[PDB]
């Protein structure tokens, strides 16, 4: 039947990393979430995300969305649709993608596994 990767926006990560058009609404799977060091500032969560074809490790959650992580709605394996995001390219070429607005379409436990065979984007 229909493959699980059919749920994900295959090619969105390449598009974001090349064209940088933020007027798209890609559906992505969360692979991992990690808090980073922030000192006296609110926690920031870095995400490893998948579009089914690629993963990218440089996604960041806007802190306004921290409750999604802290109340355990946005977690490893869940599928989200991104509705607003910002691209911030660093001096070394790394392109950080900041997720501002999103919908959790399908919970981690309704998915259950990492979907497909995505490979890290590095081109």
């Amino acid at each position: 039947g229909s493959h699980m990767v059919g749920q994900l926006s295959e090619g969105a990560i390449a598009a974001i990393m090349q064209k940088g058009d933020t007027n798209i609404k890609p559906i992505l799977q969360v692979i991992n979430i990690r808090p980073i060091t922030t000192g006296n500032s609110p926690p920031r969560y870095r995400l490893l995300m998948s579009d089914g074809l690629n993963t990218l490790s440089s996604f960041m959650l806007a802190t306004q969305l921290n409750p999604l992580v802290e109340e355990e709605q946005l977690s490893s394996n869940c599928v989200c649709q991104i509705h607003r995001f910002i691209v911030n390219t660093l001096k070394d070429g790394r392109r950080v993608v900041i997720l501002m607005e999103l919908r959790v379409l399908k919970s981690a436990e309704a998915v259950g596994v990492k979907i497909g065979n995505p490979v890290p984007y590095n081109e």
